Formats: C-alpha cells, structure tokens, sequence
C-alpha cells in the first residue's frame, strides 16, 4: 500500500478524531474515561478545523495526521492498523521536511511512544509535571537529535 501526505480536509475530520481516538485506546489507555470524554470533545472541535497534514492511503483515505507549524509537531497519531507500516516515520519524514529543527511532545504514560519517538530519533529537552489543565499526566517534550 501506497502513502502520500497532504493537508486535512474538513469532512474527513472526523475520521481523525476516530483515528485519535483508537490511537489512544491502543497506547493512551491510562487515559481515564472523564478525561478521555472531555479530550474527545475538545479533539472532535478541533482536528475537523485545525491546520493538519494527514497521511492518506491509495484512496486518498486518511489513516493518520500529524499537527506542525513553525518546527513544532504538536501532534502525531495514526490507526494502529498501519502504524507498523511505516506511516510514523512517513509523516515525521514529512515533518522534518519543513523543519530540520524539529521538536515535539507526547504525554509521558507512553511510554511506547517515547520508545518509539526515540528509535525514530528524538530526545527529550523539556517536560511538564502536569498535562495543561494541572491533571496529573505529565506531557514530554523532545527535539529531533536521531541522528
């Protein structure tokens, strides 16, 4: 199969919701289901309307997105379905395409992400001890180094 990226559109966001939500139900489930409803919420007013870059499969059919602006990604999430097919490094190929200098974050529960993010080059130059709200689920923030 066949990967190409390329700006969100609108009515697909929903799809990146969908994909957001069983990346965190893979990877996230720390997640409590308050703050899994409230996030769902705020990720469903969000991503359909938000600047995203979105992986896209032969039909031009999102299976992951990534947040990036200034030589930030803010965000990188993808359907576990696929993730092992290489679409996490397609869309921080991408991503690093427009900033050499890249940094990002992801909250510290996972740690497969962290492992991930690091074997993919990533290290970690900063963190927080809560998420944003003062929850008690501390967020990363890394700098590619991978090198």
């Amino acid at each position: 199969m066949v990967i190409s990226i390329r700006r969100s559109r609108h009515e697909e966001g929903e799809e990146l919701v969908a994909i957001w939500c069983r990346s965190v139900d893979a990877t996230h489930d720390f997640l409590s289901a308050e703050y899994r409803t409230e996030l769902e919420d705020l990720v469903r007013s969000f991503l359909p309307e938000a600047p995203l870059w979105v992986a896209v499969n032969e039909r031009d059919q999102p299976v992951g997105f990534m947040l990036l602006s200034g030589q930030h990604m803010d965000a990188l999430f993808i359907d576990p379905d696929v993730r092992g097919c290489g679409v996490g490094r397609v869309l921080v190929e991408h991503a690093l395409s427009m900033a050499p200098e890249l940094t990002t974050n992801v909250n510290e529960q996972n740690e497969q992400a962290v492992g991930f993010y690091k074997k993919v080059g990533f290290k970690v130059t900063g963190r927080s001890e809560v998420d944003d709200l003062g929850k008690p689920y501390p967020l990363l923030n890394l700098a590619y180094v991978g090198a």
